[PDB]
């Protein structure tokens, strides 16, 4: 539950009929933001100022959407609304909300004429709040598939996930991440519990199916799986980004393939700018990598 | 003169009032894209793409666009057009559309509640045209300054500028720049022709003033831009056109001084054409980009 860190708020947008959303997680305390984008199919904005080399900027929060490439449009939704409210970076003149955005797609399910836009991703920043959150297919997961290999009349419903790691002393780390992943979903155990389906039902195993020759016959095969990882510890910059890369390693667990041609991966970190907590960055990025995999699983229980 | 390569087309749209608005390079041919984002305050969006290890993106255009973060609102409103138009990767149930992009700040300058939005970037894209377009203080130009250590108020006019460079055999490199550098721009002799000036006018050597500690006065100095597109008409691998972006920083190095600035957002984009018969070393295209560029800096500010 990623409001379990200190001074988040996570809000939905859904739509239910269309089949497509947008979630955002909004910062009411000020945070280190580092960024991995894995995949090889990413659509993101505004994320060279969430590198170690780029100055620390005022993230006001981060949204994950469907809409493919299109939705990235709620963010300056969300970027409008913050800017009324009187958030942003001061430059006298004016305040400068950001909004970092990765994106999902999911238009070949419901309605691909609808994505979010400037108002949905309005109506995400309104509805946020402390405190759980509903999870599956809802917000950013509305639309979410998982398993293309045949295309997405054979996939299973993908979602938005959540988790909390405990460690020593206080430390949390937490993580939401939404599944519409090429690849199938395992447990912990190994089992397929999501993912490409043969016509008589059973799960093709992905990866077992492609070393055989099947040919991935997805919608973007001819040229995802996004999230946020959190922390109340206090990071640099090369840290938070550090974080980030770790969390990968829990998406990989999960998930097979990952990180391929048709996907988008990508995972945003989090620390607090002020906060007297402190742990090495790799025993953090080994707990987000657990909270990432937990939240992948959350995602098809609900 | 950017349209020189084949299928480019280029809009502007400008509002002269509040000082600001926003150009697109319009590709009818397709293109292999790369970027190099080298400037530490940089607000883009879709370059992940244009990363070598990335897939061949189908990118519909490029824009360049003032109004701060908020700008990007254009380049939605470019996507939305063209998926109007029928362009952009075909997903069977859709078409869609890539137009990348890269900002300046010019709020400081005029009205700094209007910027680049869903309409003012389709206005670019409808005035897209080939042959050669306006240059200065236009589209994403309008609002540009350069040259901002004492503040916008000591600053000299920026712009939009364009150069070609012709190789041997009907190679082609061209370049078009928003110069809206922090730092001080100079000719190939050294002389500063547009930077920060004292109160009266004259030019005050923005790095000769930092070096004796003068601070860095401008809106942005508290959190511790040159934008611009290279096409050649050669076939370019991914690898290809993202080393052509990498080389083109060394002609905004040539000319500006200082560059690269925790205030500056310098990106550079790199196109060529996925269809062509012309190659050349990547090098030697590198190289004239640079010089391309350098030149497209200058041509920015005396038009
Ligand atoms: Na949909
Ligand atoms: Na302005």
């Amino acid at each position: 539950m990623l409001t379990d860190i200190d001074g988040i708020r996570v809000g939905h947008a859904t739509d239910a009929r269309a089949m497509t959303g947008c979630t955002i997680a909004v910062f009411d305390e000020p945070v280190v933001p580092g960024v991995d984008v894995r995949g090889a199919n990413a659509a993101t904005i505004y994320t060279d100022l969430l590198y170690p080399d780029s100055v620390m900027p005022s993230v006001t929060g981060i949204m994950l959407t469907g809409g493919s490439a299109f939705g990235l449009e709620a963010a300056l939704g969300a970027v409008r609304y913050f800017e009324e409210q009187g958030r942003g970076y001061d430059v006298g003149v004016a305040k400068i909300p950001l909004v970092p955005a990765a994106v999902i797609y999911d238009l070949s399910v419901g309605d691909a004429n609808v994505r979010p836009d400037l108002a949905m991703g309005r109506r995400a920043c309104e509805a946020a709040k402390p405190g759980p959150f509903e999870r599956g297919r809802v917000g950013g997961g509305t639309g979410a598939t998982v398993g293309k290999l045949y295309g997405v009349r054979q996939s299973s419903p993908g979602g938005l996930g959540t988790a909390t790691v405990s460690l020593y002393g206080g430390i949390k780390v937490s993580a939401m991440i939404v599944v519409n992943s090429f690849g199938d979903l395992r447990d912990t155990a190994g089992r397929i519990v999501a993912g490409a389906k043969y016509e008589g039902g059973e799960f093709a195993d992905t990866y077992a199916r492609m070393k055989l020759g099947d040919k991935n016959q997805s919608a973007l095969a001819r040229m995802t799986t996004i999230g946020i990882v959190s922390t109340n510890c206090r990071l640099t910059k090369v840290e938070a980004s550090r974080m980030a890369t770790l969390a990968h390693n829990g998406l990989a667990r999960a998930i097979c393939p990952i990180h391929t041609n048709v996907d988008g991966d990508t995972i945003f970190a989090t620390g607090l700018q002020k906060s007297d907590l402190t742990a090495p960055v790799d025993l953090l990025g080994t707990a987000a990598a657990e909270a990432a995999m937990l939240a992948c699983l959350d995602a098809v229980m609900q």
